[PDB]
RNA sequence: GGUCACUCUGCUAUUUAACUUUACGUUGUAGCUCCCUUUCUCGAAAGAGAACCGUUGCUACAAUAAGGCCGGUGCCGCAACGCUCUGCCCCUAGGGGCAUCGUUU
DNA sequence: TAACTGGGCCTGTAAAGTTAAATAGCAGAGTGACC
DNA sequence: AGGCCCAGTTA
């Protein structure tokens, strides 16, 4: 089996692709072999450009939450029941509390003047659990400039100042001077943080009113019940807690095992101090000199001795005035900090066992244990439990006092700890690397195999340029694993495949640029191409992706001359470049696209055996038989995940009298003309005056909702005076989800259809018909098999099984009695008409090189195996696989 | 000497991953409230007055994935990656592919 | 009265913190490989 | 972009 490859591989973001070369003795290759072009998932949500994990962690984020204010009202009702607020006779059969009131706010309120009923109290107290104000959770230092406060802490500020003034008492009762003054209303609407009160606050009003309720004579006043609520109220779960930083850390540089020192350690900032002081060899008179050995030793301690070591103290303490050195600095701002020993040394000065002038002093180790505790750490609890007899107990007091450190460095603190004397002597920093770890400090350890593994878990920041280096490796394997080891394969990222999804909708080399496929590649097994110049060696053209990874795949393959030479002469500051070789200018133009030849009309080659013999009669002993007519491979997505809609619509009707509608309130301002022709009250007849009045405000303004019911400038008022804000419409819901069935009846779309389970039948008149049904992801969680085909009846045994396929992929098409083959790849699925949504060998761009195809009479549809680069083979399957 | 790349430090900008909360929004149920369909009752008429349902606004409460687990204030569940355990599909005992399998957990 | 087909509508959101990591720009120190 | 309905047309 002879083999030879130099093939190359051109990537991007949306596709990656190879074509083969046949090589000959020395960097000079001959006629192509085979080409194969594979294409993306963009690994983003692609209108918003967000990531695709990051819905999930909001989601993750969004369900803890509610689950836990749920559970913290729970244990308020139990604490109520304890403490002998409420009997058992005062709840329901589902813990919650019978005959409840609704008016927190006007009790929270009376409370300042009367007793309150049990029933009144318990309301207090659920509404002042329940909705709670935010906790400003943040460090408590700061300046006097505080300029970035948005909306809501706009609003918690107002707020705050308004009830330290002396008119208003407590939160409620501003907030009822504020329902009453000018909004109609206590709570934040439509996205609003005008009415949202400090915890802080609100805390004040729940001890407050506990003292005030002592005064008049509520029996349930009891420390217990005052603690537990007031716990309920603050505590909240720690944001940091056990090795939650540990997990997140880098790996240090030389030492393998050893973690990163931090930032505000005693070594890690004495390594920054002397880095800077060895590396400040800076001194101008027309010519750099280095710092001599005593005035090192003289400037070096002196950070400690003061506060900030600026460049005007430092000058001050030993040099000149002409040659006025301080290298590429172009005022004095403070050339250095000793934060962490300055600022231990000021904690302990503001209430420890410290003086202000006096010069404080610990174990370095010690220093190293603490700062490494604060910067793993942030719980009281943790830190203490790694501070415990070793530090003692009242300094370790003041430091969780007033201490708090964030950063880290790159290097361990063994590796700190063995370099750090060798940078006190005066050596560099690479000189001191050099002589510890002999200059190599870092091995490859080049495992250099046939097949590429992938990359490790910490890969890389970009999920899209993560998945683009993943199918990258799975592309270069396929190749590698079936036509020998590659030797300049090619290499070939995009200036848009890097980075900058923002940037890129501006456009419509700072990015990640092959950081970590540059080296992957180098290290486990090469010609490193430009873009820019692999648009050029001889031989627009279709934009669109039918064969548009190929011309750079072929040119990414011929990237390693004296083009690239003086291209980086031309990067440093030449006029022709061509490499006109082998007589295949044209040639590929007919192989990569199939029935181009100059012609931009004609059949297409679709045929192996065809293709060979034309082109061989094309522009002679270039012609290999390894070679099949090239098309797209689609990486296919078969997760079984997913979700439903999130908007939530009314269902009493469609499970109740089994009506095909929902109903949801629309507001006036996003509502239009088809809203109010479906409006509730309308299409039953109640309110048609108001219907009309609703008609004409939006006829006034030609469609303009947004204009026409405007609050503050143009309200809508009903008959009688009532505001309408929003009025509730009816839409059309032939199939939806149902949830919380225990207590309502609400319903949301399916959304994020899975699968598509295909079954074909005959006997009507001796013709096939083909009934398609869909799974979505909420049946399989519900672990459900439909039998109702999108338009169809019921699914007996009558019909036998054909097969089920997911998006992306490929199957064979008919699309009549007589027709071509029609090879295609699935996309969508309408759950109406049972449509499908379709694109072939062409890119398929989603907004224009759509096909669309009905199914039910097509008289041939098939299930197709569409693998690696061109390896297309039928794929039968006659068991229907279930779902769990 | 220039070009590129790499290690370390400082500053800046952007991006990514994880976690803790708040305020909304949506649906439902109550209560008060704006309209209003229908059906009745009292009326000899005029006129009143009730009731279900719909529904405007405000307040409160519930739900806010659907669902999996298992030796309670418990862990997961809209993502990515991979072939060590399984299935499917495929290709020649060997090898791939895709997962409903596993990992990040 | 049932399919086919082009058009077109609706889709969950903002704000406040604790962290870690990745890319790029600038300044400072060095290394190595090419031109 | 996914989901899928709407009004017209066609067999």
């Amino acid at each position: 089996n002879p083999i030879n490859y130099i093939l190359g591989l051109a990537i991007g973001i949306a596709s990656v692709g190879w074509a083969m070369v046949e090589i000959d003795e020395e960097e000079n290759p001959i006629r192509l072999i085979d080409l194969g072009v594979r294409v993306f998932e963009r690994a983003e949500v692609p209108k918003t450009g967000d990531s695709l994990a990051m819905a999930r962690r909001l989601a993750r984020s969004v369900r803890r939450l509610t689950r836990r204010r749920a559970h913290r009202l729970l244990r308020a009702r139990r604490l109520l029941k304890r403490e002998g607020v409420l009997q058992a006779a005062d709840f329901d059969e589902n813990g919650l509390i019978k005959s409840l009131p609704n008016t927190p706010w006007q009790l929270r309120a009376a409370a300042l003047d009367r007793k309150l009923t049990p029933l009144e109290w318990s309301a207090v107290l659920l509404h002042l659990i329940k909705h709670r104000g935010y906790l400003s959770q943040r460090k408590n230092e700061g300046e006097t400039a505080d300029k970035e406060l948005g909306a809501l802490l706009k609003g918690v500020a107002n707020n705050a100042h308004a009830l330290q003034t002396g008119d208003f008492r407590t939160p409620a009762e501003l907030a009822l001077n504020k329902f009453e003054k000018e909004s109609g209303h206590i709570r934040n609407q439509r996205g609003d943080y005008s009415h949202t009160f400090s915890r802080k606050d609100l805390q004040a009003e729940l001890i407050l009113l506990f003292e005030k309720q002592k005064e008049f004579g509520n029996p349930h006043v009891s420390g217990g019940l005052k603690e537990g609520i007031e716990t309920l109220l603050m505590t909240q779960r720690p944001a940091l807690s056990g090795d939650a930083v540990q997990k997140m850390l880098g790996h240090c540089t030389f030492e393998p095992a050893e973690p990163k020192a931090a930032k505000n350690t005693y070594t890690a900032e004495r390594f920054i101090w002397l880095t800077k002081l060895n590396n400040l060899r800076i001194l101008e008179q027309g010519s750099e000199r280095p710092l001599t050995d005593t005035e090192r030793a003289t400037l070096m301690d002196e950070p400690y001795r003061k506060s900030k070591l600026t460049y005007a103290q430092a000058r001050k303490l030993l040099g000149l005035e002409d040659t006025a050195f301080f290298k590429g600095l172009r005022e004095a701002s403070t050339l250095m900090e000793m934060k962490a020993y300055h600022a231990i040394s000021r904690a302990l000065e503001k209430e420890g066992l410290k003086d202000k002038k006096s010069p404080l002093n610990l174990s370095s180790e010690l220093q190293d244990e603490i700062g490494t505790a604060f910067s793993l750490f942030k719980t009281d609890e943790d830190i203490t439990g790694r501070l415990k007899d070793r530090v003692q107990p009242e300094i370790l007091e003041a430091l969780l006092k007033h201490i708090s450190f964030d950063k880290f460095v790159q290097i361990s603190l063994k590796a700190l700890r063995r370099i750090v004397p060798l940078m006190e002597q005066g050596k560099r920093y690479d000189e001191a690397c050099a002589e510890i770890y002999g200059d190599h400090y870092g091995k490859k350890n080049t495992e250099e195999k046939i097949y590429l593994p992938p990359i490790p878990a910490d890969e890389i920041r970009n999920p899209v340029v993560l998945r683009a280096l993943s199918q990258a490796r799975k592309v270069i394997n396929g190749v590698v694993r079936r036509y020998g080891s590659p030797a300049r394969i090619h290499i070939e990222t995009a200036r848009e495949v890097g980075k900058s999804f923002k940037d890129r909708k501006e456009i419509e080399d700072t990015r990640y640029v092959n950081r970590f496929l540059c080296q992957f590649v180098a290290d486990h097994i090469v010609f490193a191409s430009n873009g820019q110049i692999t648009n050029l060696l001889r031989g627009k053209v279709r934009a669109e992706n039918d064969r548009h990874h190929a011309l750079d795949a072929v040119v990414v393959a011929c990237s390693t001359v004296a083009m690239q030479q003086k291209i980086t002469r031309f990067v440093r500051y030449k006029t022709h470049f061509p490499q006109p070789w082998e007589f295949f200018a044209q040639e590929v133009m007919i192989r990569v696209f199939g029935k181009p030849d100059g012609k931009p009309e004609f059949e297409e080659a679709d045929t192996p055996e065809k293709l060979r013999t034309l082109l061989a009669e094309k522009l002679p002993e270039a012609v290999h038989e390894y070679v099949t007519p090239l098309f797209v491979s689609r990486a296919p997505n078969r997760k079984m995940s997913g979700a439903h809609k999130d908007t939530l619509r009314s269902a009493k009707r469609f499970v109740k009298h089994n009506e095909k509608i929902s109903v949801k309130r629309v507001w006036l301002t996003e509502i239009k003309l088809a809203d109010l022709e479906n409006m509730v009250n309308y299409k039953n007849g109640r309110e048609i005056e108001l219907y009309e009045a609703l008609k004409a405000r939006l006829e006034a303004y030609g469609g303009n909702a947004k204009q026409a019911f405007d609050p503050k400038d143009n309200p809508f008022y009903k008959k009688g005076g009532q505001l309408v804000k929003a009025v509730r419409v009816e839409k059309t819901q032939e199939s939806g989800v149902l949830l919380n069935k225990k207590n309502a009846y609400t319903i949301a779309d399916n959304g994020d259809m899975v699968r598509v389970d295909v079954f074909c039948k005959v006997d009507k008149k001796g013709k096939n018909q083909y009934f398609i049904v869909p799974i979505y992801a909420w049946q399989v969680a519900e672990n459900i098999l439909p039998d109702i085909d999108c338009k169809g009846y019921r699914i007996d045994d009558s019909y036998t099984f054909c097969f089920s396929l997911h998006k992306y992929d490929l199957i064979a098409f008919q699309k009549d009695e007589k027709s071509k083959v029609e090879f295609a790849y699935y996309i969508n699925c309408d759950s109406s008409n049972g449509r499908f949504y379709l694109a072939w060998h062409d890119k398929g761009s989603k907004e224009q090189q759509f096909r669309i195809s009905t199914q039910n009479l097509v008289l041939i549809q098939k299930y197709q195996v569409n693998e690696l680069g061109k390896e297309i083979r039928p794929c039968r399957l006659k068991k229907r696989p279930p779902v769990r």
